[PDB]
């Protein structure tokens, strides 16, 4: 048991290729949150009341969400930590790799399990993105592009949406987003406290 599924990388980052600055977020986008929360929670309502999403995070992203908003809610959680010396949580699981991660998916929740799983998404950080990138079962990216270059410490590791790799990612339709997605999200840019931003899903064959 190892993967069967694939894998959904989740990311808010400028044109820059931006993805964080001092351990947090260089940006307060409050819509950017409610796509976040309505995309990692989305399962079909046939298959609502037996299965699950799960958000799979480096041990630094965990750190990064506000107390009140941990565990993501609705979703199984998964922190991704060498130093997994105790981690904190009463059914928060932990592992010690990307591919420890899926075995132990797929060992906790198989055909015995009340709990079934949806979809998978890497929601975080430049580390675990980086493993991701890499991983042979990756082949979507759900992307919030930020029209601004805001100052950050912490890149996304490749960058996609360029030249050098459009043989291999490309952007869908904005239809094509909103259908994985099972609801309508926004087309075009959307300017909330003054940053520029839109929606974005790039997929590549495996
Ligand atoms: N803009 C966005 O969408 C977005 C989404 C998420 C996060 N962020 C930001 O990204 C930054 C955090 O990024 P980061 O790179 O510093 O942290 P990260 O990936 O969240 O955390 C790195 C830690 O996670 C574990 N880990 C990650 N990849 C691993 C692997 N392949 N094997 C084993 N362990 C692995 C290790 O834990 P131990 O060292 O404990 O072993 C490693 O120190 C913060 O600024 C956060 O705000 C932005
Ligand atoms: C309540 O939840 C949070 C509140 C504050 C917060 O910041 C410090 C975070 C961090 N975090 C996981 C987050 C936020 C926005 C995101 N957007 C997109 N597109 N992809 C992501 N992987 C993503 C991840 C989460």
């Amino acid at each position: 048991m190892n993967q069967q599924k694939s894998l959904t990388l989740i990311v808010a980052l400028t044109t820059s290729y931006g993805i964080g600055r001092s351990n947090s977020l260089p940006w307060k986008l409050k819509k950017e949150i409610s796509y976040f929360k309505r995309v990692t929670s989305f399962v079909p309502t046939f298959d609502s009341f037996e299965s699950m999403n799960v958000v799979l995070m480096g041990r630094k992203t965990w750190e990064s969400i506000p107390l009140q908003f941990r565990p993501l809610k609705g979703r199984i959680n998964v922190v991704i930590t060498r130093n997994e010396s105790l981690d904190l949580g009463n059914g928060i699981h932990s592992a010690k790799s990307l591919d420890h991660a899926l075995e132990l998916l797929y060992r906790t929740y198989g055909s015995e399990s009340s709990v079934q799983i949806n979809r998978i998404f890497v929601i975080g950080g430049a580390q675990l993105y980086k493993a991701a990138m890499d991983h042979p079962k990756l082949d979507r990216i759900m992307a919030t592009i930020i029209y601004k270059d805001i100052h950050c410490d912490v890149f996304f590791p490749l960058k996609f949406r360029d030249k050098e790799w459009s043989s291999v990612w490309k952007k869908e339709k904005h239809s094509d987003l909103e259908s994985w997605v099972g609801t309508k999200v926004p087309h075009g840019k959307i300017n909330e406290d003054g940053f520029d931003y839109e929606f974005e899903m790039w997929t590549r064959d495996l």
